[PDB]
């Protein structure tokens, strides 16, 4: 309800409008689930601020991008680079690594989150990074790939996300609504 309106405010309408398309292509209701409307759009701008966090065009992004094209981004990809090609659409390639990432954002444990992702992942070659709203992160083979600048602008944008949640009273609620 209040957190219907926080999401508004606090997140850029691109963002937003992605979110609620993104959710009612599973039958979900943004006006109802306003937590798991709220986390879909810090995750969407997580992968947007990553994606901005190194060299000009050195990310692909594949968040955010209808089924479509992201599997054209991703099939290209493979094709170009002979780098195996995965299951589920991942959130970004690196090009200077020459790696898909999955982007993990969670109000829970970091270490938790990261073992669900990766054994969900199956494709041994795609980067695992997490962070939670607390300002931790963790990613495979301890390599955070961006540098602690780019790392500190996320980590601070997610943690003043949080206070502002606090602020008006929809930090527990949302702390706990993740599943
Ligand atoms: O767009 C959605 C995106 C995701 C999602 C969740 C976690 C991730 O690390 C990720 O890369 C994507 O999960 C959802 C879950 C939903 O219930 C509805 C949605 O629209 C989404
Ligand atoms: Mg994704
Ligand atoms: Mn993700």
């Amino acid at each position: 309800g209040s957190m219907e309106d926080f999401v508004r405010q606090c997140f850029n309408p691109m963002i937003v409008e992605l979110a609620e398309k993104a959710m009612k292509e599973y039958g979900e209701d943004p006006k109802i689930e306003t937590n798991k409307f709220a986390a879909i759009c810090t995750h969407l701008e997580v992968c947007f601020m990553y994606s901005d966090g190194g060299s000009k065009h050195r990310f692909e992004i594949i968040e955010g991008r209808d089924r479509i094209m992201a599997w054209t981004v991703v099939n290209s990809i493979c094709n170009t680079t002979g780098v195996e090609k995965p299951k589920f659409l991942p959130d970004l390639y690196d090009y200077k690594e020459n790696r898909f990432i999955e982007i993990g954002v969670t109000r829970r444990e970091v270490h938790i989150y990261y073992l669900e992702k990766a054994n969900k992942i199956k494709s041994e070659k795609t980067h695992i990074h997490i962070f939670s709203f607390t300002g931790e992160e963790m990613a495979t083979k301890a390599d955070y790939t961006l540098d602690e600048e780019s790392r500190a602008r996320i980590k601070t944008r997610l943690f003043t996300i949080r206070q502002e949640m606090a602020s008006r009273s929809l930090w527990d609620s949302f702390r706990q609504s993740e599943r």
